[PDB]
């Protein structure tokens, strides 16, 4: 019987290593993996020069990409590991509003659009959050050395961190969430193996006292 | 200034006569959700089905799929979460025991599962499954206490088929979504059952922290 396919998303701060974990976890499980390559984001350079002007249009542009990716996932008829979830764009939007880089009117326009869109977007069975600090994220940004990210201050990554933690407390009411500390001491392969094992552990039927197996 | 996090959908599962609608109602009351269910009288095929399972089995599955579809459109239109007293997966559990018994052909079963798969994107998929665990013997006794005329001829073997198929279904579906399996034992009412179910749901939905490389960066509210 065509039981629904397994959809797994990774979340975490900039530079956390979401993409590496997605590839390794997708290997472990036998699933196709899906990325959004940063070079394809034609707004990103301008956004970092002027967040207030380019924030809202980039959010719409990124939502279009998430919509194409779901149609691709649905068409595949298989499970999937995604290196980013649809909820993370909303995280970025809320901090931009907080910082005065997005108007409250544009934010509401954006969330109405997201709400209208969601029915045709990917909703994960399982969310894996890579737990890293803002300082670790800043260091991973510096080591990667993307020119457009060279200007990001720590305060921006702290806002993002704070918003992610609020979001996780809410989203975990709806879907299983594994939050896994990764400071890059153990390997990405060990990380994926532990994520997989923790997923299997959490997916066991809860029996409440039976007669079963 | 909030965000439309996805809505929560809970389905109750269990054998004939297990008391799923009452558990659904009390759980929805405890959670502050609407509850949705299908009165048995609205199934205009059920009486013919029990007189002749082989003739009416397949058309009833299609008919019931239409009901699950309208019920999902209603839930989506509501813009709220929902507790439902039956999941869309259970009709297929019945279809498989009908094929095993020779009451539905392999070809008709394949037609049905193709239809379900084309349908599934416009149907309700639960975030959480609550399975009421009752034995075939307990189910037969609940059927007699309720005394639906169309159910009077149901033999124990039919309920044993159903019970076995449910256990297979629970093994697969629990790979995709959280499942709580709960026995009637010692609970005096659905309200008492519901309160334990709700407590277990909150416990199972806690974030799993894995201090893989080191201590978690901060506790989460
Ligand atoms: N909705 C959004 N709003 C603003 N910036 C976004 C955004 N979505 C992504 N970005 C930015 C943040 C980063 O500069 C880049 C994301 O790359 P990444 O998070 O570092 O992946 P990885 O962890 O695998 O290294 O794009
Ligand atoms: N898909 C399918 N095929 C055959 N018979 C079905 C199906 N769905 C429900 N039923 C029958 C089973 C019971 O007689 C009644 C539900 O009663 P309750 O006590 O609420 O479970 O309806």
């Amino acid at each position: 019987f065509p039981y629904p396919k397994m959809f797994i998303s990774i979340s975490g701060l900039i530079g956390a290593g979401k993409t590496t974990l997605a590839e390794e976890l997708a290997k472990e499980m036998g699933f196709p993996v899906y990325y959004e390559p940063v070079e394809d984001n034609i707004y990103l350079e301008d956004f970092y020069k002027d967040m207030k002007t380019y924030g809202f249009p980039m959010q719409v542009y990124l939502l279009n990409k998430r919509y194409q990716q779901h149609q691709q996932i649905i068409w595949s008829g298989e499970g999937a590991v995604q290196d980013r979830s649809i909820y993370e764009d909303a995280v970025f939007a809320r901090i931009l509003v907080k910082q005065g880089n997005m108007s409250k009117r544009d934010y509401k326009t954006y969330t109405d659009l997201y709400n209208n869109m969601s029915k045709y977007l990917t909703h994960p069975n399982f969310l894996i959050h890579l737990d890293v600090t803002p300082e670790e994220s800043l260091e991973r940004i510096k080591e990667r050395s993307r020119n457009c990210e060279a200007g990001i201050p720590l305060s921006y990554l702290q806002d993002l961190y704070d918003e992610y933690n609020i979001f996780l407390a809410e989203i975990s009411k709806r879907i299983p969430v594994i939050r896994i500390r990764w400071a890059n001491y153990r390997s990405a392969k060990e990380l994926a193996m532990r994520v997989y094992a923790e997923m299997k552990k959490h997916q066991a039927i809860v029996d409440v006292p039976m007669t079963a197996p």
